[PDB]
RNA sequence: ACGGAAACCUUGAUUCUAACGCUACUUCUAAAUAA
């Protein structure tokens, strides 16, 4: 059945401090030890789309994974046929487009 | 038939140890002068 594309959208609201990290030029010069990864124009946090599409597919794989994961390359097939998988024909590239998160309520915030 | 595909800046770690809201202190003194 023809092409389709489906949107998941939602907003992530942090019932607790969030510390995705990764200060490594902008972020790095935080003055903290730890600081949080931030948007390099406006400083604001973000959460980077590699951070949920790992901690989704570690996450997935104690579930959907019948045989124990040694390597993300040899996950079960429903995962690797989502989040993809570099070492196989038909699922080298997957079916889930992540995107990063912004901050929006910041004006709420204020 | 996108210098592209797969990659969690992740793993553990008590803003914790010691410390008298304490010291002296009678709810008490004075009764004049007139009758």
């Amino acid at each position: 059945m023809t092409f389709a594309k489906i949107k998941f959208s939602a907003q992530i609201r942090l019932e607790t401090g969030l510390h995705i990290g990764g200060s490594d030029a902008f972020a790095a010069i935080g003055a903290i030890d730890s600081p949080v990864i931030k948007d390099p124009i406006t400083n604001l946090p973000i959460i980077p789309g590699s951070s949920l599409k790992g901690k989704m597919r570690t996450l997935l794989a104690k579930v959907y994974n019948e045989k124990v994961a040694e390597k993300p390359s040899d996950d079960s097939d429903i995962l690797s046929r989502l989040f993809g998988n570099s070492k196989d024909k038909r699922f080298k590239m997957g079916r889930l487009i992540f995107r990063d998160a912004f901050l929006s309520n910041a004006d709420e915030l204020d």
